[PDB]
């Protein structure tokens, strides 16, 4: 599923992402845009052999199991395919664990290089939340 900006804002808010660990909703919407273009089915293979999955591009090396990543820790205890669903519950629940880790949202390269230090509030402007 390809989410609309406000549509995704509302689903993330409903799932408790607004201000989760101090990160306003705009941060999450901004990260999803630049990580997957709001597409739940997005996949990207990395040079280390791992693959990123879903709306928030969760990595198969540490967070999910895709059956082809050697030394996968599967910290979210879910098959990576579960992260490609039109229902963002699995991705949001795994994202909460990642963000609670240690480096916060810096774990998402797109957030660090394109959202961090910007007016992320603009990502939810006009949305009925
Ligand atoms: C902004 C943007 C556009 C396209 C993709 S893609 O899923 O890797 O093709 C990811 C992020």
């Amino acid at each position: 599923k390809v989410f609309g900006r406000c549509e995704l804002a509302a689903a993330m808010k409903r799932h408790g992402l607004d201000n989760y660990r101090g990160y306003s909703l705009g941060n999450w919407v901004c990260a999803a845009k630049f990580e997957s273009n709001f597409n739940t089915q997005a996949t990207n293979r990395n040079t280390d052999g791992s693959t990123d999955y879903g709306i928030l591009q969760i990595n198969s090396r540490w967070w999910c199991n895709d059956g082809r990543t050697p030394g996968s820790r599967n910290l979210c205890n879910i098959p990576c395919s579960a992260l490609l669903s039109s229902d963002i519950t699995a991705s949001v629940n795994c994202a909460k664990k990642i963000v609670s880790d240690g480096n916060g949202m810096n774990a998402w390269v797109a957030w660090r290089n394109r959202c961090k230090g910007t007016d992320v509030q603009a990502w939810i402007r006009g949305c009925r939340l």
